RNA sequence: GGAGCGGUAGUUCAGUCGGUUAGAAUACCUGCCUGUCACGCAGGGGGUCGCGGGUUCGAGUCCCGUCCGUUCC
């Protein structure tokens, strides 16, 4: 009655061995006077074989797919192997077969993948609602398990680097502004509430103030905000905080850590070190701070090439970003790339065709006079199409940049592999909001760069933060910064952000407080584990790497949540559903 | 939010441009088949055509309300 091998791991080496298996019937092939059964468990498919003489035979007939069975048999080498199966050179001669549980037909199949066939794609709304059957699939189990291997290596590694795993609160204090959080009613006192943690941010520093050196926690975060992109009401992060670290210290650890995670779960070997790029460079070269380095169609400023030009647009433009695509684009395509540009904020998207000795199309008239120079900058050959976005340096680049991304599609760029890169040197503050003060780019506890320090007052702009993103394939998978451990500095930083003692207390009260008892220099980084897994996995959604995610509206089909409650169960909490 | 788009066997869908017995494929079921591995062959069952009302000699098809899914902004 006890299995003796995972059905899917039997091998030539087991030939001759009496065996007992337990699993799911993948498919049956009843040749009549012979019956073959593809027995399955998390480790693979073995083929069971039944002969009329054996007591297994009778049961082997009525058995059906997704039926749970316990099979006792004898591993024998197959006359003619199944080259697509790991256990394909062998099979079991059922001494017995017993139904542990019958099963009705699945709303969708769950077997091709176990044979190595391109699993089909049941509608997401079907997989969600039967998630337990969806997880019988091979890709899901494979992801769910890549996940395990991944996290387990994060422990393995950080533990080895003396990081203390500390589990942080789940029930906290709703914060005044910013990220809307999920609230938990306090029964014992209507109107009072707990808050589901946006992240361990504060407790991780406290733990640093606490004398622990380096903490790490595969945290769980919540945020009641549009699951717009592939968001989930609540996700998972790798949260890591360190003391007596300078940015370099934090990056080098994460690099090496990442390295480990990959070599350990994907058996990939990311070359090191990851490359770095100032926000200034990422923005320029790609018009984005999460560069997709899988291919290079870099932007180029050419703003200067037109200061003598009569083409009003290019000359009276703060910036003119130039991107040349290796392809004469259709009017259709060019029109599409244009909506991208406008969708990011851009008055429009000039273009022109590069033919020998000149340009034709779009804006070629004015490119002509600067031809030679413009060719050297964009490295464009004849047959290429030049695309231009002109306007504010940022609008210019984020737009030409978006375009650059669609263009990778349009062009066909088979974007493969993994490209990691640190985006360092972001500015401490940023700006646009008709409410004219300086907004803190990242977090208010984000430490300015020691150099730029005298700049806080005289030039809030050129002040770089000691923050950094970790991006993979144009995806922000990590954020983080060195933090302010000196109350006075934090104080000076609050001055720029037009922040008073009022909001200061009411938002960071206990923490600025703690800063008074000897906070060490610290800072760390958080990894949005979900997206990191989607990417290592190839899933287009983080849902493929979450045992039971929610649908786009954050509703849970499988379970029927959210849901209503008894009128009195809510009353016990002292609240009332008000609207009408 | 805006529109489109879709809803018809268990699944995927077709039902042509209003009158074809609402069918295919696949799935399921039964029969036969002793080396199959997508076994094969034969046959069988399975339809609230999203719901409501409307247009019409005739509605799965068109109108409208409304519900649900889904895609680009």
């Amino acid at each position: 009655m006890r299995r003796t091998h995972y059905a899917g791991s039997l091998r030539e080496t087991h030939v001759g061995e009496e065996v007992v298996l337990e699993g799911w019937v993948n498919r049956r092939r009843d040749l009549g006077g012979l019956i073959f059964l593809d027995l399955r468990d998390r480790e693979g498919l073995v083929q069971l074989v039944a002969h009329p003489a054996s007591p297994a035979y009778a049961t082997a007939e009525r058995v059906r797919p997704e039926w749970v069975v316990r099979a006792k048999g004898l591993v024998r080498l197959r006359p003619e192997p199944n080259p697509r199966l790991a256990t394909g050179r062998v099979e079991v001669e059922l001494s017995a077969l017993e139904v542990l549980a019958e099963a009705k037909t699945p709303p969708f199949p769950v077997d091709a993948g176990w044979r190595g066939e391109e699993e089909k794609e049941a509608s997401e709304e079907l997989r969600l609602k039967y998630r337990y059957l969806d997880l019988r699939r091979r890709r899901m189990q494979e992801n769910l398990r890549l996940r395990h291997r991944v996290i387990k290596a994060i422990w393995d590694f950080l533990d080895r680097e003396g990081f203390v795993q500390v589990e942080t609160p789940f029930l906290t204090k709703s914060t005044p502004e910013g990220a809307r959080d999920f609230l938990v009613p306090y029964r014992h006192e209507p109107g009072l509430f707990y808050a589901l943690p946006q992240s361990p941010q504060l407790f991780k520093q406290m733990l640093m103030v606490a004398g622990l050196d380096r903490y790490f926690q595969i945290a769980r975060c919540f945020r009641d905000e549009d699951l717009r992109a592939d968001r989930q009401p609540d996700f998972t992060q790798l949260d890591l905080e360190m003391s007596f670290v300078e940015v370099e210290d934090v990056l080098e650890l994460n690099e090496r850590l990442m390295a480990h995670v990959f070599r350990e779960a994907l058996g990939v070997e990311l070359p090191l070190p990851f490359p770095r790029l100032s926000y200034e460079e990422a923005m320029e070269r790609y018009g984005s701070d999460k560069p997709d380095l899988r291919f290079g169609l870099e932007l180029k400023e050419v703003g200067p090439l037109f200061r003598q030009s009569g083409f009003r647009v290019f000359q009276e433009a703060e910036s003119v970003k130039a991107l040349a695509l290796p392809k004469a684009l259709s009017r259709k395509e060019v029109a599409e790339l244009e909506e991208v540009a406008k969708r990011h904020k851009a008055q429009g998207l000039a273009w022109a065709r590069v033919e020998e000795g000149g340009f034709s199309g779009g804006v070629a008239k004015f490119l002509e006079p600067v031809r030679e120079a413009l060719l050297q900058a964009t490295e464009a050959r004849p047959g290429d199409t030049l695309l231009f976005v002109a306007g504010p340096r940022k609008v210019a680049a984020t737009a030409l940049g978006a375009v650059r991304l669609r263009a990778a599609d349009l062009l066909g760029l088979k974007r493969e592999g993994f490209r990691f890169l640190w985006v360092v040197d972001f500015p401490l503050l940023e700006w646009d909001e008709e409410e004219e003060a300086w907004t803190y780019m990242h977090h208010p506890f984000t430490s300015p760069h020691p150099e730029d320090l005298p700049l806080l007052e005289k030039d809030p702009g050129r002040v770089r933060a000691l923050a950094y993103d970790l991006v993979l394939n144009g995806v922000e998978v990590g954020g983080g910064s060195i933090r302010i451990h000196d109350p006075r500095l934090q104080a000076r930083v609050f001055r720029l952000l037009g922040i008073g003692e009022e909001e200061q207390r009411e938002k960071f009260g206990f923490f600025l407080e703690a800063l008074e008892y000897g906070a060490p220099p610290h800072g760390g980084i958080a990894w949005g584990l979900d997206r990191l897994l989607a990417l290592m996995t190839g899933s287009p959604s983080i849902r493929e790497v979450i045992a039971f995610p929610k649908n786009k509206e954050g509703k849970d089909p499988l379970t029927g949540a959210p849901s209503p409650v008894p009128e009195e169960q809510l009353r016990e909490l002292g609240l009332m559903v008000v609207r009408p």
